[PDB]
């Protein structure tokens, strides 16, 4: 039961996706920063579940939208923010495939937070991928 994680990095400011916690501490929020290179990477490496559901390598945790910035937390069947798919060179809410994580301000400035917004093409909401 060993599956597969991946860096998520944004291809505008070229800095990876980080979740302020590296541990299974739930409500953690999420933003982006430069990448790192150790054992204390995983905090910007991420999974695909078997049912379509992303979780950071740290652990079985996925993402919510369900406060007004993108939050980390345990996976919830009643909460449909927890469930996060991913669509090419972007993260899609699992309820809204017409939502999708981007960088707020779309400004190259680091460890800035995130949110989903519908599609609109935007370089901020473009973002790159690399398995390990």
């Amino acid at each position: 039961m060993k599956p597969k994680f991946f860096y998520i990095k944004s291809e505008l400011n070229g800095k990876v996706l980080d979740i302020e916690g590296q541990n299974p501490a739930p409500g953690s929020k999420i933003i982006t920063w430069d990448q790192k290179k150790g054992p204390t990477a995983v905090n910007q490496l991420w999974y695909t579940d078997q049912q379509g559901v992303i979780r950071s390598k740290l652990n079985d945790f996925a993402i919510d939208a369900s406060h007004e910035q993108i939050e980390t937390q345990p996976f919830d069947p009643n909460n449909p923010k927890r469930a996060w798919i991913v669509s090419g060179n972007t993260i899609a809410q699992l309820s809204d495939r017409d939502i999708v994580l981007d960088i707020i301000k779309s400004d190259k400035e680091a460890g800035a937070h995130i949110c989903a917004w519908k599609q609109h093409g935007g370089p901020n909401q473009k973002f790159i991928i690399e398995s390990e």
